[PDB]
C-alpha cells in the first residue's frame, strides 16, 4: 500500500476534516468523492483528511 | 463589480463557509487571506464564501 498521489500545491486546511499539504508530500488516496474532495493519508505527516482534488497528480 | 479572477477548476462545498465554483466563474476577490483561502463574489451565481486560491487565476484588463 504505497503512494497513489502526489501534492503539487501548497494546501493549508481552514476547516477541521481537511488534510495539510506541501508541494510532493506523498499522499495514499483512499476515496475520491463524487464532489471533487479526495480522503487521504499524507505519508510524510501521518495525517488524514480531505482535500482539494486539484492539489495532487496520481503517480505510477 | 469588475471580475478580479475565473475559476479554472471545479470546486463543490462541503462547508457552509466554502463558494461553489464551475470552471470559468466569474469571481470578485475581496479577500486574499494568509492561509490560500480566497473569500470572493461568484458573479454568475451570486453566492458568496471561500475556496482555495489554486482554484482560481486572475484576469489582467
Amino acid at each position: 500500500m504505497e503512494q497513489t498521489h502526489r501534492a503539487i500545491f501548497r494546501f493549508v486546511p481552514r476547516h477541521e476534516d481537511e488534510l495539510e499539504l506541501e508541494v510532493d508530500d506523498p499522499l495514499l488516496l483512499e476515496l475520491q468523492a463524487e464532489d471533487y474532495w479526495y480522503e487521504a493519508y499524507n505519508m510524510r505527516t501521518g495525517a488524514r483528511g480531505v482535500f482539494p482534488a486539484y492539489y495532487a497528480i496520481e503517480v505510477t
